[PDB]
């Protein structure tokens, strides 16, 4: 049941953060308001389809329901209903439920490292929001796949998991989980709070698997994307679990973070870049870790010295991309969020929008607007 030990780093220069104006509620509704605009706009564009994982230079190309990322587009919608009540959206991303439902009865194109990532936006979004028994049955049958089925990332795709356990009362779908948040935490995070990245190779053979490549620098640096699927993944998992370990293990992520962000507090696309270095940002990253914060911020007890450094810390983070990174050209297949990093040794979105970070980007103004129920 034990989390190894991790270097808590300090927060550096808390003022950076304390010092800055929070986010007002005229603020946040603008920035929701705007990338509705985008998100209108790009439902006549996708149609029933979904976009790239990644935009090329700063527009979408239309694909269908076979990527690691449809379920952000769905999630799009699901969050922009959350705002304005529209029937239009829920009847669109409903039909993407039902894409869904049949892409897992078929088996198309799944990779069980994906499923938390494709249902939970999606299918079990609506589930949560008017109990749709279609999207309740694709979101059981996606953690089925799992079941039968290690990187950072599988700390968001367990929060599945705990959700089949909570429909079912099968106590084997929460074992699964809890065994796996363990292995990654103790096997993904190295004990000075970065991310492990590595290039990953047969433990018994010593084949490489292609086409993919290397997510991150080098096996000495800290990817920024895996560093927010840890800020994120630890306190979406600490709510089913409630072990005091996984939040010093997310303070410790969690600050790491914050000490390698530059100027304008969003993060480059592996934290060992600053500013001069000539590199791309990865927004999606930052604002991932938004997320992860404002999560961790209901749990974190009031006497916790870094708590209001926190608040101030996701505050002036998202300020920085609602002001500085959000998309004001309203063009069909724009994205909402620019300046990610999709895979850069691959060479694939790099200094482009992406889907999944422009669903963190909504999912953080909508849960700093309203009292959010999660999909996840």
């Amino acid at each position: 049941m034990k989390i190894k030990p991790v270097k808590v780093e300090s927060i550096e220069n808390p003022k950076r953060f304390l010092n800055s104006r929070l986010l007002t509620k005229i603020e946040v509704e603008e920035a929701i308001e705007k990338a509705l605009k985008q998100l209108y706009i790009n439902i006549d564009y996708f149609g029933e389809e979904y976009p790239t994982p990644a935009t090329f230079n700063n527009i979408y190309k239309v694909m269908d329901n076979t990527e690691w990322t449809n379920g952000f587009w769905t999630g799009c919608l699901w969050l922009a209903y959350e705002y304005n009540q529209d029937k239009k959206l829920k009847n669109i991303a409903h039909k993407n439920v039902l894409s869904f439902l049949n892409r897992i009865n078929n088996r198309i194109a799944l990779d069980h490292h994906d499923l938390g990532f494709l249902y939970t936006p999606s299918c079990t979004a609506e589930y949560r929001i008017n109990g749709d028994v279609k999207a309740l049955e694709a979101t059981i049958k996606a953690a089925d796949k799992l079941m039968e089925r290690l990187i950072i990332d599988c700390l968001l795709n367990i929060q599945l998991l705990f959700f089949a356990y909570e429909q079912t009362g099968d106590e084997k779908y929460r074992q699964v989980a809890v065994n796996h948040f363990y292995a990654s935490a103790n096997n993904v995070v190295r004990d000075d709070s970065s991310a492990f990245h590595t290039f990953y190779f047969d433990p018994e053979t010593g084949e490489p698997l292609k086409g993919v490549t290397r997510q991150g620098y080098s096996d000495e640096s800290s990817w920024a994307r895996g560093q927010a699927w840890g800020i994120y993944g630890i306190p979406l998992s600490y709510r089913k679990m409630k072990d005091y370990q996984q939040i010093i293990l997310f303070k410790g992520m969690t600050n790491y973070f914050l000490n390698r962000l530059p100027e304008d507090k969003v993060s480059y696309w592996d934290l060992i870049f600053t500013d001069g270095s000539g590199q791309p940002r990865d927004t999606s990253a930052t604002a991932t870790a938004v997320c992860g914060i404002h999560e961790m911020l209901k749990y974190l007890p009031e006497v916790d010295p870094d708590k209001e450094t926190y608040k101030y810390a996701m505050h002036t983070m998202l300020r920085s991309l609602i002001e500085q990174y959000s998309n004001n050209e309203l063009i069909a297949g724009r994205p909402l969020l620019l300046h990610g990093v999709y895979s850069w040794h691959s060479g694939k979105g790099v200094d482009e929008g992406n889907i999944w970070g422009d669903y963190y980007y909504l999912e953080a103004l909508i849960r700093f607007y309203k009292d959010w129920e999660l999909y996840w």
